[PDB]
């Protein structure tokens, strides 16, 4: 028994809820909150831009050092760094920008990365910004992870759809 409430369970172990990544994390403060990042680890926008400003920064400040000091990620891979005041890790997946080019086959390596924890909060990844359908990473979620995944869905427009049109 975890502290998560209020999700709808799509599967033996997949579960998902109508929430911002942000105000979900601050409440149930998880072990691992995944981060939609890219290769630089540069938080600018959605996920990554939301959870970095309520980070104040800090989570960009650990990102820069991390990158200065290792290079950048590969699409499809993943690191792990703290969860600052949001969670006790944050794991940084990268699933492919649609928008920049990048394979959508690397969405399943993406995922993959989750198999590392026992449970996570986390979005559906390579979605919303990064340019690729939804239902698809939703998809690719249920067939690739094996741990426990509980997924915050920002839109309630598209958290309906992905619940009605779930197979
Ligand atoms: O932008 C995305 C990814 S795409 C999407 N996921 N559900 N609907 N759209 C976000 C996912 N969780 C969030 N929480 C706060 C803010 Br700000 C943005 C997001």
């Amino acid at each position: 028994v975890n502290s998560f409430s209020g999700y709808l369970k799509l599967t033996d172990n997949v579960y998902i809820k109508n929430a911002d990544i942000v105000e979900e994390a601050k409440k149930v403060k998880p072990t691992v909150v995944v981060n939609a990042a890219n290769v630089y680890l540069k938080h600018g926008g959605g996920v990554a831009g939301a959870l970095n400003k309520a980070t104040n920064n800090a989570m960009q400040v650990e990102s820069d050092d991390y990158i200065a000091t290792n290079g950048p990620l590969k699409v499809g891979g993943s690191c792990v760094l703290s969860g600052h005041n949001l969670a006790k890790h944050c794991l940084h997946v990268v699933g492919p920008n649609v928008n920049k080019g990048e394979d959508i086959q690397l969405l399943k390596s993406a995922y993959e990365n989750f198999n590392q924890h026992e449970v996570l909060l986390a979005p559906l990844l390579s979605a919303g910004i990064f340019g690729a359908d939804p239902i698809h990473s939703l998809r690719v979620c249920v067939d690739t992870v094996r741990t426990n995944v509980y997924l915050a869905v920002f839109d309630k427009n598209l958290y309906d759809k992905l619940v009605s049109s779930f197979l």
